[PDB]
């Protein structure tokens, strides 16, 4: 009842919150010049999340839930992107922790595994970030400086 | 040239703790089930407006200019609030780089020293984020 429609409810908003997760992604990639390293990792990132929406699909598709329609709309962008990035990994992981238990609560216990997955990614995605934070903002100052 | 990326970053992050501070004394008035929750932003709602003075007497040293210009509202807005709080650590984390950098070490110490507050904060969101979630969904299909 509302168990499942607040289920498809959060399901719905990380469905599209993984479509805006995958473009800006897919666009921090493009203007990645100095890290190979970092630039790899978002190009990874951008196949597991299109992985991650279509397992929420699934989940949408299965409680009879619908699917969220596309909306559309010396530099400093990749250290300040290295920053939004973690802080939208940070949105996600709470937004999938609360899915978790919105599952758990639903009795959708198959649902909720599935978001235990994703988060464990974004996770690992937002652990990657931080650790290697440090040295592209260095070597940014040590470039530009330079 | 240290010097102007330390205050252009200083910059940012007034404006970004002046965004902060307009955005939780907003949330902190939504709350009608949370004591704890809607206590502890408050505090932090000053904590906030100390940091960023505390930037901007970053921003008058360095001669740099100080910048211008039932429904889901709780759960969203704890993840919201433990979202930003991680930009804020991001940015500081880079700032105590660049102060370093710079060697403004005393400009550092200053960034470090906020920097624990957002981790606390963030840290304070996350542990009680769990019972939010719970009671806000318990309660809305009692
Ligand atoms: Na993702
Ligand atoms: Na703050």
């Amino acid at each position: 009842g509302q168990s499942r429609e607040r289920l498809v409810k959060w399901l719905q908003d990380a469905y599209a919150m993984e479509k805006e997760a995958e473009t800006m992604m897919a666009a921090m990639a493009s203007r990645i010049e100095h890290y190979p390293e970092l630039k790899r990792r978002i190009e990874q990132h951008v196949e597991e999340t299109q992985q991650q929406s279509a397992g929420v699909q699934r989940c949408l598709e299965l409680l009879n839930g619908s699917i969220p329609t596309a909306k559309g709309m010396m530099t400093d962008e990749v250290t300040k992107g290295v920053g939004i990035s973690y802080a939208f990994e940070h949105l996600e992981i709470a937004s999938y922790r609360a899915l978790v238990v919105a599952a758990r609560s639903a009795g959708e216990q198959e649902v909720a595994q599935i978001c235990e997955d994703i988060l464990q990614q974004e996770i690992e995605m937002a652990e990657w970030l931080i650790e290697h934070q440090e040295a592209i903002v260095v070597a940014f100052l040590e470039r530009e400086q330079l």
